[PDB]
């Protein structure tokens, strides 16, 4: 199952619907906690900003949900791959601003090749990513527990 369905806007450039996958959260239901339309309201320093993440990290099993998004139609697959290749070439991530029910940070990560998989997130306990994939954008959020129902 697709966790959520809604578009990811960043304006003028990036506009395109996708569905988010689970990759380190377990999925059962989320889709109450997102809105609709992601407004992208920037950038960060992913290489070094990394920090953020580790200080959330307390525990030995401790996830926040990470997700991969996939764009439903062709048309959303362009709109996809430039907000991909805009932040990918000046090596940002995307940062969501709006209001975050109980999400605090909100952050779209450009995956592309990576020899080193971008080590503070790949203890996933639950899902995964593929070994052979395209140039995906990855929805970077919080879960806790794993087996609901």
């Amino acid at each position: 199952n697709f966790i959520w369905k809604g578009f990811i806007n960043m304006p003028s450039v990036a506009k395109f619907v996708t569905k988010a996958y689970p990759v380190s959260g377990s999925p059962e239901y989320l889709t109450e906690d997102l809105p609709d339309s992601i407004q992208v309201g920037g950038r960060i320093s992913p290489q070094t900003v990394w920090d953020y993440v580790e200080k959330i990290k307390a525990s030995g099993t401790k996830e926040i949900c990470v997700v991969r998004f996939t764009p439903v139609t062709e048309e959303d697959q362009i709109s996809y791959t430039l907000l991909f290749a805009y932040f990918s070439s000046r090596k940002r991530y995307g940062v969501a601003a709006n209001n975050m029910k109980q999400v605090k940070d909100m952050y779209l990560i450009p995956l592309g090749a990576t020899d080193k998989i971008p080590h503070p997130l790949v203890p996933f306990d639950g899902p995964g990513l593929e070994l052979h994939r395209p140039n995906l954008l990855l929805g970077l959020i919080i879960r806790q527990k794993l087996k609901r129902q």
